[PDB]
DNA sequence: AGGCGTTTTT
DNA sequence: TCGCAC
């Protein structure tokens, strides 16, 4: 039986998906669907550029409708096409039921009648200049509204969004409106009392007083950035904020009670009135970001009284063409008792030591600092030792060069109780003396720096609680037989991306070093180009996880008997990466020499035009092969082989012609397979022996199937149809003649 | 005439 | 195969 609601797919949650199918009008979908189950339609980014009054009649329970991209402004149009949307008077009110309309990026320019259930509205990006009474008559459950994007250089209009005084109090239960990018210059007036959210930014409202926010005591959230630019920090086309602006008078928000987060960034802000904070006892987050505070956070009392302020951003705080030798924190940073992090980067200043920072030191919650792109090239990491909380520190993309004068296969930090991003950093040589007072460390990035060195185990000798090293994109000479021996709880080492000593030719290199780190979970040795004069074997009782893709194990494993054993020392590997390894062959003498514990093997990306199934057999724990990016012409050469544990395979992007009868039926436990991009032109039961109903996932996109009238695939497919993603879409024809590169439901093959 | 295209946010 | 110790 066909899916439900071609040519959409059907989603979980009543969700049915037209999204991206270039349609020129709204489906109706067939009288035996169950258009009843619908509580979602979902229609981004076809060519609908007329709605009518039956098109959602049918769909009687429906709640969210997505409608946008539909007809973009030409401003917005990715080559400037005029786009204009009609919209029928009943579209809408037929669907009574109606709570989420998304209706942003086509060219309306008024609001179409709406029914009374609508909840969301969202108008952005739109041609809609002006809100009065009747635009939004009778929504009276209506609590968002975004209307974001309708006047400013993607999408132009030649003058200011007009809000009539009042336009919206017909909106009792108002609590989100956002009118971002209307080139607004000032309030609109009696807005509604219930609003909690109000997002103003990136308009021309460059003077603010108590009356542009009257009544509004509910705020929760005020966002008025962006409206007095910087034009010198701007990626977009940008007009300076003028001179003597922006006037934001002492009292603006002296009435909002309840506000918790108020955005002032790229503000054109070179000093802060204390005036401003006054009363504000509930604000948790404040964005001064963009602004010209570089001078004012040395001095400021501004920040005395906001006890419960937890997140404060002052980035891209810097003095036009110039960084500071010095900066001191003001005194008064320090009685953010509440602070958990703290955004200083890109304020550009050359030293970091006990000074800078000492208001912060004692501030109990303060967990996550940024100080990246700073240019620091001095810096006492020592002054972190005592700071009672820090989890994390940021001090990535700067100039510090020393001490002062798949997670499966690597996990991340995010869970580690102290992390310091070191990396994009200047350091050529690691000494030990920078990190002395940073033992609690559990987590180190030093990526990406310059690290030239035949590391030997007297680098990192006071990080003792270290877990985690990331030395990727570095130049760490492998040779010495004890680096990292000096990190007792080292899990995970990413040494990836240090090719140029594994390219100097003739000089070899030696990886008997982790053996000696007895701790070693986690290994990355990727993308080092590795080829000749290594270490014969690599060898860990501890190992699960190594990484070796984007090496040249080809010209290993082609030199005579070397290399053969190369991984088998790795007694307790589970995970292996061999991927873009240049392997034009594999011996299964080769593979029977890989860890007897293996569970996961990719070979992506390699040029193997042959595979000895039966050789799975010496790997008897595998559950998932990955062979995407390869060169097979067919599945043949024998059969899966019989009590293979494999639960996933990925055979996609090669050039697959045929598969054999019978190919997976002894893989009683295959449960995910893709066939995506192969050369298949039928899809056949028989090659699952009877078990094609076991699957899962069965992916057969884009593969050039041959659409005859009574083709057999078409069957099967439905048969099969909960496990094959995309199947109303992309699942396409190759031939004959005009049905190529169309779906195979474009036409009725039964 | 319409088409284009996976498009966050500045 | 990189200051070892013919
Ligand atoms: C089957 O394989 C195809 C092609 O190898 C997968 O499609 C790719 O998926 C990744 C994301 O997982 C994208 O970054 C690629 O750019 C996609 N490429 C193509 C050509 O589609 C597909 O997702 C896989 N199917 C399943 C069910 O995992
Ligand atoms: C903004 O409004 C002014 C008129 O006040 C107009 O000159 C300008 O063109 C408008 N900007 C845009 C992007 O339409
Ligand atoms: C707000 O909506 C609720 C529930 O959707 C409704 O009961 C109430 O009458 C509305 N309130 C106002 C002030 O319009
Ligand atoms: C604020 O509310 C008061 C009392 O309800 C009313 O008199 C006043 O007009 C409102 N202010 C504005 C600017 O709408
Ligand atoms: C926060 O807003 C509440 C209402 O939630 C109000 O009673 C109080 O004045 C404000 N300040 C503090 C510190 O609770
Ligand atoms: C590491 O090399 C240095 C010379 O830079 C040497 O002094 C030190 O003893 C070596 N450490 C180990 C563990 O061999
Ligand atoms: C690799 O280094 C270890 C420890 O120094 C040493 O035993 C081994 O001989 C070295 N390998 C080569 C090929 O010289
Ligand atoms: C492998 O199968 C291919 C494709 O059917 C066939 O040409 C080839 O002879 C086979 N080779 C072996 C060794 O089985
Ligand atoms: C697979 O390898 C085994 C063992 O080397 C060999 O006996 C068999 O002939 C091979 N199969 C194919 C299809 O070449
Ligand atoms: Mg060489």
């Amino acid at each position: 039986t066909l899916p439900p609601f071609l040519p959409c797919e059907l989603q979980p949650h009543g969700l049915v998906n037209c999204n991206w199918l270039f349609l020129k009008s709204v489906p109706h979908f067939s009288a035996a669907a169950p258009r009843d189950n619908v509580t979602s339609l979902s229609l981004l980014s076809n060519r609908i550029h007329h709605l009518h009054d039956s098109d959602f009649a049918q769909l009687s329970n429906l709640q969210k409708l997505n409608l946008k991209w539909n007809c973009p402004p030409a401003g917005l149009s990715p080559m400037h096409f005029p786009c204009h949307m009609t919209i029928e008077p009943n579209t809408f009110l037929a669907v009574p039921t109606l709570e989420e309309l998304n209706l942003s990026y086509n060219g309306i320019t008024t609001v179409p009648a709406l029914p009374s259930s609508l909840v969301s509205l969202i108008l952005s990006r739109t041609n809609i200049l002006q809100l009065d009474p009747t635009s939004l008559t009778g929504l009276h459950a209506l609590r968002f509204l975004y209307m974001d994007g309708n006047c400013y250089y993607k999408n132009p209009c030649g003058r200011a969004l007009e809000v009539a005084p009042g336009a919206l109090l017909g909106l009792g239960n108002l609590t989100h409106l956002s009118l971002k990018y209307n080139n607004l210059t000032t309030v609109p007036r009696s807005l509604p009392p219930s609003l909690e959210y109000l997002l103003l930014s990136y308009n021309h409202i460059v003077t603010l007083a108590p009356e542009d926010l009257a009544n509004l005591t509910a705020l929760r959230v005020l966002d008025v950035g962006g409206n007095c630019r910087r034009c010198d920090h701007a990626r977009n086309p940008c007009v300076e904020c003028p001179h003597k602006f922006p006037q934001l008078h002492s009292d603006t928000f002296s009435h909002l009670s309840r506000l918790e987060g108020l955005v002032l960034k790229d503000s054109s802000l070179y000093q802060l009135n204390p005036r401003w904070f006054r009363g504000l006892g509930n604000l948790t987050v404040l964005d001064l970001s963009e602004n010209f505070l570089y001078d004012c956070i040395t001095k400021t009392k501004a920040f005395q009284g906001l006890a419960q302020l937890r997140r404060l951003n002052l980035s891209f705080n810097y003095h036009k063409k110039v960084s500071f030798a010095h900066l001191t924190l003001a005194p008064s940073f320090g009685s953010l008792l509440s602070l958990q992090e703290l955004d200083m980067h890109g304020i550009f200043f050359r030293s970091l030591s006990q000074k800078t920072l000492q208001p912060l030191a004692r501030l109990p919650m303060l967990q996550r600092l940024y100080l990246q792109m700073n240019f620091i090239n001095q810096a006492q990491l020592g002054i972190f030792k005592d700071f009672p909380g820090l989890r994390y520190i940021d001090l990535s993309d700067n100039r510090i060069s020393g001490a002062v004068e798949s997670e499966d296969f690597m996990p991340s930090c995010k869970n580690l109780s102290f992390t310091l991003d070191l990396s994009r950093n200047n350091l050529v040589t690691v000494q030990p003396e920078m990190f002395a007072q940073l033992s609690r460390l559990q987590c180190l990035r030093l990526s990406h720096n310059s690290i030239s060195q035949a590391v030997n185990g007297s680098q990192f000798v006071p990080l003792t609680s270290l877990q985690v090293l990331d030395l990727s994109h570095n130049k760490l000479d492998l040779y010495h037989g004890r680096s990292f021996t000096e990190l007792p709880r080292l899990e995970a080492l990413d040494l990836s991306y240090n090719s140029q000593p594994f390219s100097m030719r003739g000089v070899g290199h030696n990886l008997s070093f982790v053996a000696q780190l007895p701790t070693l979970r986690y290994l990355s040795l990727a993308h080092n180009g590795i080829h000749s004069r290594v270490s014969q074997q690599l060898c860990s009782t501890s190992l699960w996880a190594l990484d070796f893709s984007g090496n040249s194990l080809s010209q290993m494993w082609a030199e005579g008997d070397l290399y053969l054993r190369f991984f088998q020392g790795l007694r307790s590997l589970i995970r292996l990466d061999l991927s873009q390894n240049r392997l034009h062959t594999l011996l299964p003498c080769t593979l029977g020499n890989l860890p007897k514990s293996l569970q996961l093997l990719r070979l992506r990306n390699n040029y193997l035009a042959f595979f000895n199934w039966s050789s799975l057999t010496l790997l008897p724990n595998l559950e998932t092969l990955d062979l995407a990016g390869n060169q097979l012409k067919a599945l043949s050469n024998g059969s899966l082989p019989s009590g293979t544990q494999l639960q996933r395979l990925d055979v996609s992007r090669n050039s697959i012609i045929f598969v054999v009868p019978g190919f997976f039926a002894l893989a009683t436990r295959l449960r995910e397979l893709n066939l995506s991009a192969n050369a298949l032109r039928t899809v056949e039961p028989s090659w699952f022996g009877f078990l094609a109903g076991s699957l899962e996932v069965l992916d057969v996109s884009a593969n050039p199937l041959h659409c005859a009238c009574g083709a057999a695939f078409v069957d099967f497919l439905l048969q099969v149809q909960a496990a094959v993603p995309g199947l109303p879409s992309r699942v396409k024809c190759g031939s004959p003649g005009q049905l190529q590169g169309r779906s195979i439901f474009a036409q009725d093959l039964r």
